[PDB]
């Protein structure tokens, strides 16, 4: 979802 690239999101890729 475009946010795994993200380092918020990195932490938890599958939500």
């Amino acid at each position: 979802e475009g946010c795994c690239t993200d380092p918020r999101c990195r932490y938890q890729c599958y939500k």
